[PDB]
């Protein structure tokens, strides 16, 4: 029963999952001018060209586009990463309103919306296992503001209207991620958590400097989803970030200068 309410929202959290105040919770405010620069920083590799979308599911929190990571079809390697992290869904967190909905913030910046790709160590062979280590997820974040829209997020935007209340799902398949990218991949990393419960200390964040726009259009259409199943009293699924938590004992990296 937690959610994004005055009642069960994240200040609340804590009481069913004391991890909430943990050592290295996410998101974070990117302090630009204290974040260093690591020349080490290997390249990093996003690999989508054979990734096989599968469905879209309202959670009841977000909605997830769903992909086969039954393979290494659509994976993240490089950057901060020892080994190969394959894609299982990604998803946004986005306001009510242009000025706030991004969870991490970039010099107490929000932005718009903020897409979440989230990937997992094959080592540990499957999603459930990964989120129990400290290595075990990968999550790139793109930041989304609103100007021009964005063409490759169309298809998902045109989908919204089959999946409006928890619980629905519609097949969602041939559908390219690449269209959600940026041109630049310079990005900030740090060690932290899962954004929502349960909270888990299992990701490396990747959060990308460039964000990408979408149109108020685009935007718009996400916030008539509804958090509410069908036939219940609707709440329009509209400020589902959690705010940023303490840095605490992180240091903040950049693959940039
Ligand atoms: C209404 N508050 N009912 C129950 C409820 C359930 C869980 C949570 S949470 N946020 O700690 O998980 C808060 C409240
Ligand atoms: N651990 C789970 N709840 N399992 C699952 N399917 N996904 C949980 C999940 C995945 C990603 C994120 S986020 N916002 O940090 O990218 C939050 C929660
Ligand atoms: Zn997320």
């Amino acid at each position: 029963h937690w959610g994004y309410g005055k009642h069960n929202g994240p200040e609340h959290w804590h009481k069913d999952f004391p991890i909430a105040k943990g050592e290295r919770q996410s998101p974070v405010d990117i302090d630009t001018h204290t974040a260093k620069y690591d020349p080490s920083l290997k390249p990093l590799s996003v690999s989508y060209d054979q990734a096989t979308s599968l469905r879209i599911l309202n959670n009841g929190h977000a909605f997830n586009v769903e992909f086969d990571d039954s393979q290494d079809k659509a994976v993240l390697k490089g950057g901060p990463l020892d080994g190969t992290y394959r894609l299982i869904q990604f998803h946004f967190h986005w306001g009510s309103l242009d000025g706030q909905g991004s969870e991490h913030t970039v010099d107490k910046k929000k932005y718009a919306a903020e897409l979440h790709l989230v990937h997992w160590n094959t080592k540990y062979g499957d999603f459930g296992k990964a989120v129990q280590q400290p290595d075990g997820l990968a999550v790139l974040g793109i930041f989304l503001k609103v100007g021009s829209a964005k063409p490759g997020l169309q298809k998902v935007v045109d989908v919204l209207d089959s999946i409006k209340t928890k619980g629905k799902s519609a097949d969602f398949t041939n559908f390219d991620p690449r269209g959600l990218l940026p041109e630049s991949l310079d990005y900030w990393t740090y060690p932290g958590s899962l954004t929502t419960p349960p909270l888990l200390e299992c990701v490396t964040w990747i959060v990308l400097k460039e964000p990408i726009s979408v149109s108020s259009e685009q935007v718009l259409k996400f916030r008539k989803l509804n958090f509410n199943g069908e036939g219940e009293p609707e709440e329009l699924m509209v400020d589902n970030w959690r705010p940023a938590q303490p840095l605490k004992n992180r240091q903040i990296k950049a693959s940039f200068k």
